[PDB]
Protein backbone atom coordinates (compact mmCIF):
# COMPACT_ATOMS: atom_id res chain seq x y z
CA UNK A 1 0.00 0.00 0.00
CA UNK A 2 1.24 3.20 -1.35
CA UNK A 3 4.16 5.63 0.96
CA UNK A 4 6.33 2.22 2.42
CA UNK A 5 5.59 -1.63 2.11
CA UNK A 6 8.31 -3.74 4.30
CA UNK A 7 7.57 -7.50 4.10
CA UNK A 8 10.13 -8.50 6.75
CA UNK A 9 7.95 -6.44 9.39
CA UNK A 10 4.40 -8.55 8.24
CA UNK A 11 6.44 -12.29 8.95
CA UNK A 12 6.93 -13.06 4.90
CA UNK A 13 10.44 -13.42 4.97
CA UNK A 14 12.59 -15.50 6.25
CA UNK A 15 16.32 -15.20 7.96
CA UNK A 16 19.04 -14.33 5.78
CA UNK A 17 20.93 -17.23 4.21
CA UNK A 18 24.22 -17.98 2.70
CA UNK A 19 25.37 -19.18 -1.24
CA UNK A 20 28.78 -19.78 -0.26
CA UNK A 21 31.42 -20.21 -3.03
CA UNK A 22 28.32 -21.82 -5.38
CA UNK A 23 27.29 -19.28 -8.43
CA UNK A 24 23.32 -20.42 -6.97
CA UNK A 25 22.04 -17.01 -6.87
CA UNK A 26 19.48 -17.29 -8.97
CA UNK A 27 18.12 -20.15 -6.93
CA UNK A 28 18.46 -18.58 -3.87
CA UNK A 29 16.23 -15.39 -4.92
CA UNK A 30 13.54 -18.46 -6.44
CA UNK A 31 12.75 -20.16 -3.25
CA UNK A 32 13.52 -16.90 -1.25
CA UNK A 33 10.27 -15.43 -3.47
CA UNK A 34 8.61 -19.32 -3.50
CA UNK A 35 8.98 -19.07 0.30
CA UNK A 36 6.87 -15.41 0.84
CA UNK A 37 4.21 -16.29 -1.70
CA UNK A 38 3.29 -19.88 0.04
CA UNK A 39 3.52 -17.56 3.38
CA UNK A 40 1.06 -14.91 1.42
CA UNK A 41 -1.77 -17.93 0.56
CA UNK A 42 -2.41 -18.34 3.82
CA UNK A 43 0.44 -20.88 4.73
CA UNK A 44 3.02 -20.69 7.84
CA UNK A 45 6.71 -19.18 6.85
CA UNK A 46 8.68 -22.49 5.78
CA UNK A 47 12.24 -22.46 5.17
CA UNK A 48 12.57 -24.38 1.41
CA UNK A 49 15.29 -25.56 -0.17
CA UNK A 50 17.87 -24.10 -2.90
CA UNK A 51 19.61 -27.70 -2.83
CA UNK A 52 16.57 -28.90 -4.78
CA UNK A 53 17.11 -26.72 -7.56
CA UNK A 54 21.38 -26.31 -7.74
CA UNK A 55 21.48 -30.70 -7.91
CA UNK A 56 17.85 -31.29 -9.68
CA UNK A 57 16.86 -28.47 -12.00
CA UNK A 58 18.86 -29.73 -15.30
CA UNK A 59 17.32 -26.59 -17.27
CA UNK A 60 19.76 -24.29 -15.62
CA UNK A 61 23.22 -24.62 -14.63
CA UNK A 62 24.27 -25.46 -11.19
CA UNK A 63 27.30 -23.73 -9.50
CA UNK A 64 27.72 -22.40 -12.99
CA UNK A 65 24.27 -20.41 -12.74
CA UNK A 66 20.41 -20.26 -14.14
CA UNK A 67 17.05 -18.27 -14.22
CA UNK A 68 14.76 -17.65 -11.89
CA UNK A 69 12.02 -18.17 -14.74
CA UNK A 70 13.86 -21.31 -15.84
CA UNK A 71 13.60 -22.47 -12.25
CA UNK A 72 10.14 -21.71 -11.44
CA UNK A 73 9.36 -23.48 -14.71
CA UNK A 74 11.32 -26.98 -13.64
CA UNK A 75 9.28 -27.11 -10.70
CA UNK A 76 6.12 -26.97 -12.31
CA UNK A 77 6.93 -28.41 -15.63
CA UNK A 78 9.42 -31.31 -13.80
CA UNK A 79 8.69 -31.66 -10.02
CA UNK A 80 4.83 -31.81 -10.24
CA UNK A 81 4.91 -28.58 -8.54
CA UNK A 82 6.97 -29.97 -5.38
CA UNK A 83 9.20 -27.67 -3.78
CA UNK A 84 11.14 -29.77 -0.67
CA UNK A 85 11.49 -28.17 2.88
CA UNK A 86 15.34 -27.06 3.73
CA UNK A 87 15.50 -29.30 6.92
CA UNK A 88 14.92 -32.66 4.32
CA UNK A 89 17.27 -31.16 1.66
CA UNK A 90 20.05 -28.59 3.40
CA UNK A 91 22.54 -26.79 1.32
CA UNK A 92 25.44 -29.09 0.29
CA UNK A 93 27.26 -26.01 -2.55
CA UNK A 94 28.69 -23.95 -0.06
CA UNK A 95 32.45 -25.61 -1.08
CA UNK A 96 31.33 -24.72 -4.86
CA UNK A 97 29.79 -28.05 -6.64
CA UNK A 98 26.51 -29.54 -6.55
CA UNK A 99 26.42 -33.57 -5.48
CA UNK A 100 23.86 -35.44 -7.09
CA UNK A 101 20.63 -34.65 -7.35
CA UNK A 102 18.45 -37.26 -5.18
CA UNK A 103 14.41 -37.80 -5.79
CA UNK A 104 13.44 -38.86 -2.62
CA UNK A 105 13.88 -38.74 1.38
CA UNK A 106 12.66 -35.10 0.89
CA UNK A 107 9.16 -33.39 2.34
CA UNK A 108 7.22 -30.88 0.30
CA UNK A 109 7.19 -27.84 1.94
CA UNK A 110 4.95 -25.93 -0.90
CA UNK A 111 3.76 -25.86 -4.33
CA UNK A 112 3.54 -23.34 -7.08
CA UNK A 113 1.71 -23.22 -10.22
CA UNK A 114 3.17 -21.15 -12.40
CA UNK A 115 5.08 -17.82 -12.79
CA UNK A 116 4.44 -14.42 -13.97
CA UNK A 117 7.38 -11.79 -15.70
CA UNK A 118 6.65 -8.36 -14.41
CA UNK A 119 6.92 -5.11 -16.15
CA UNK A 120 10.02 -3.30 -16.93
CA UNK A 121 9.22 -0.18 -14.94
CA UNK A 122 9.84 -0.06 -11.12
CA UNK A 123 6.67 2.30 -10.27
CA UNK A 124 4.34 -0.92 -11.70
CA UNK A 125 6.86 -2.94 -9.72
CA UNK A 126 6.17 -1.32 -6.88
CA UNK A 127 2.62 -1.73 -7.01
CA UNK A 128 2.26 -5.12 -7.83
CA UNK A 129 4.92 -5.84 -5.02
CA UNK A 130 2.10 -3.55 -2.29
CA UNK A 131 -0.35 -6.44 -2.73
CA UNK A 132 1.23 -9.56 -3.84
CA UNK A 133 4.20 -9.73 -2.13
CA UNK A 134 8.13 -9.97 -2.70
CA UNK A 135 9.67 -10.63 -6.34
CA UNK A 136 12.52 -12.12 -7.59
CA UNK A 137 14.95 -9.82 -8.95
CA UNK A 138 18.71 -9.71 -11.48
CA UNK A 139 20.74 -6.89 -10.49
CA UNK A 140 24.28 -5.66 -11.87
CA UNK A 141 25.81 -6.28 -8.07
CA UNK A 142 29.30 -5.23 -9.47
CA UNK A 143 29.37 -2.53 -6.91
CA UNK A 144 28.54 -4.49 -3.56
CA UNK A 145 31.45 -5.98 -2.28
CA UNK A 146 31.70 -2.09 -0.95
CA UNK A 147 28.72 -1.50 0.70
CA UNK A 148 28.82 -0.99 4.08
CA UNK A 149 25.32 0.55 4.55
CA UNK A 150 22.85 3.34 4.11
CA UNK A 151 21.30 4.03 1.08
CA UNK A 152 23.04 3.37 -1.87
CA UNK A 153 22.39 6.44 -4.44
CA UNK A 154 24.24 5.45 -7.12
CA UNK A 155 25.26 1.92 -8.80
CA UNK A 156 27.37 0.95 -11.46
CA UNK A 157 24.27 -0.89 -14.22
CA UNK A 158 25.77 -2.23 -17.22
CA UNK A 159 25.18 -6.15 -16.62
CA UNK A 160 23.15 -8.34 -14.58
CA UNK A 161 25.08 -10.90 -12.75
CA UNK A 162 23.17 -11.51 -9.81
CA UNK A 163 19.63 -12.47 -8.87
CA UNK A 164 18.01 -11.23 -5.58
CA UNK A 165 14.81 -10.73 -3.60
CA UNK A 166 12.89 -7.54 -3.04
CA UNK A 167 11.53 -7.41 -0.14
CA UNK A 168 10.17 -3.94 0.24
CA UNK A 169 10.05 -0.29 -0.70
CA UNK A 170 10.23 3.28 1.01
CA UNK A 171 8.69 6.46 -0.89
CA UNK A 172 8.49 8.28 1.99
CA UNK A 173 12.41 8.69 3.21
CA UNK A 174 15.00 11.64 2.13
CA UNK A 175 15.72 9.50 -0.90
CA UNK A 176 13.00 6.64 -1.89
CA UNK A 177 14.68 2.87 -2.46
CA UNK A 178 14.06 -0.55 -2.81
CA UNK A 179 14.89 -3.23 0.24
CA UNK A 180 16.72 -6.43 -1.04
CA UNK A 181 17.63 -9.16 0.51
CA UNK A 182 20.87 -10.83 -0.20
CA UNK A 183 22.45 -14.11 -0.20
CA UNK A 184 25.95 -13.42 1.64
CA UNK A 185 25.45 -14.23 4.93
CA UNK A 186 24.19 -11.45 8.09
CA UNK A 187 27.58 -10.34 8.00
CA UNK A 188 27.54 -8.52 4.64
CA UNK A 189 25.34 -4.95 4.55
CA UNK A 190 22.87 -4.37 6.48
CA UNK A 191 22.27 -7.35 8.58
CA UNK A 192 22.47 -9.35 5.17
CA UNK A 193 20.17 -6.36 3.49
CA UNK A 194 20.85 -3.79 1.05
CA UNK A 195 18.86 -0.24 0.25
CA UNK A 196 19.66 1.08 -3.32
CA UNK A 197 17.99 4.06 -4.29
CA UNK A 198 14.44 3.88 -6.49
CA UNK A 199 13.28 5.32 -9.46
CA UNK A 200 15.76 5.74 -11.54
CA UNK A 201 17.48 1.72 -12.45
CA UNK A 202 19.96 1.43 -9.97
CA UNK A 203 21.59 -1.88 -10.42
CA UNK A 204 19.31 -2.69 -12.96
CA UNK A 205 16.51 -3.76 -10.88
CA UNK A 206 14.07 -3.60 -13.25
CA UNK A 207 15.06 -5.67 -15.90
CA UNK A 208 14.60 -9.05 -14.99
CA UNK A 209 11.54 -9.56 -12.49
CA UNK A 210 9.30 -11.94 -11.91
CA UNK A 211 7.45 -14.13 -9.19
CA UNK A 212 6.23 -17.41 -8.46
CA UNK A 213 2.28 -18.34 -8.18
CA UNK A 214 0.81 -20.29 -5.99
CA UNK A 215 -2.54 -21.30 -5.82
C1 LIG B 1 24.55 -15.51 -9.57
C2 LIG B 1 25.49 -15.67 -8.40
O1 LIG B 1 26.06 -14.56 -7.91
O2 LIG B 1 25.63 -16.72 -7.78
C3 LIG B 1 24.93 -16.52 -10.67
O3 LIG B 1 26.26 -16.26 -11.14
C4 LIG B 1 23.98 -16.54 -11.84
O4 LIG B 1 23.02 -17.30 -11.85
N1 LIG B 1 24.16 -15.66 -12.88
C5 LIG B 1 23.36 -15.68 -14.15
C6 LIG B 1 23.42 -14.30 -14.82
C7 LIG B 1 22.81 -13.18 -13.95
C8 LIG B 1 21.31 -13.24 -13.86
C9 LIG B 1 20.67 -13.93 -12.82
C10 LIG B 1 19.29 -14.16 -12.87
C11 LIG B 1 18.54 -13.69 -13.96
C12 LIG B 1 19.16 -12.98 -15.00
C13 LIG B 1 20.54 -12.75 -14.93
C14 LIG B 1 23.87 -16.74 -15.10
O5 LIG B 1 25.08 -16.87 -15.33
N2 LIG B 1 22.94 -17.37 -15.88
C15 LIG B 1 23.25 -18.58 -16.67
C16 LIG B 1 22.07 -19.00 -17.56
C17 LIG B 1 22.03 -20.53 -17.79
C18 LIG B 1 20.87 -20.90 -18.71
C19 LIG B 1 23.34 -21.08 -18.35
Amino acid sequence: APAAVDWRARGAVTAVKDQGQCGSCWAFSAIGNVECQWFLAGHPLTNLSEQMLVSCDKTDSGCSGGLMNNAFEWIVQENNGAVYTEDSYPYASGEGISPPCTTSGHTVGATITGHVELPQDEAQIAAWLAVNGPVAVAVDASSWMTYTGGVMTSCVSEQLDHGVLLVGYNDSAAVPYWIIKNSWTTQWGEEGYIRIAKGSNQCLVKEEASSAVVG
